């Protein structure tokens, strides 16, 4: 049986984009802010669309290794090294209006 | 009628936790790195679980508001107002 769940919102406050992260208990409703962090950058980038939750197999790790190896190219972190994608993936579909 | 897709990935690189943002266009196949930040915390608590998108109703600017006047408590980035809570909106269950 649900014994909870854990939101990650992104929330304007003073013209500011934050990530916050809230736990909540099912059987009391009663709420904890376990981490609230920014500013942040918007999600996405261009069009409009709906987002899901996809899986994490080999086709997302490979998404993974492409943007650190992008990000090599920047650099702006040093060398990094590819570990793994971790849940939760998100993936956009912007249709042509 | 496809455009594209955007990703937004949690990828642990050098043992550091970044969040990355990519674009997939739909009709040469091409991917560009949008944004790379970080580090970043994990998403979620401890304890696994299922993630899934919900909408941003009122359940979810209620949730918001939570957050922001649990902030001001602390008062790290000063006093804030609210204003809205924007898509996508994740929730994770955990089950007993
Ligand atoms: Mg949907």
């Amino acid at each position: 049986e649900i014994k909870g769940y854990e939101y990650q919102l992104y929330v304007y406050a003073s013209d500011k984009l934050f990530r916050a992260d809230i736990s909540e208990d099912y059987k009391t409703r009663g709420r904890k802010l376990l981490r609230f962090n920014g500013p942040v950058p918007p999600p996405g980038g261009s069009g409009g669309g709906e987002w899901e939750i996809i899986d994490i197999g080999p086709f997302t790790q490979n998404l993974g290794k492409f943007a650190v190896d992008e990000e090599n190219k920047i650099g702006q972190y040093g060398r990094l090294t590819f570990n793994k994608v971790i849940r939760p993936c998100m993936k956009k579909t912007i249709y042509e209006n």
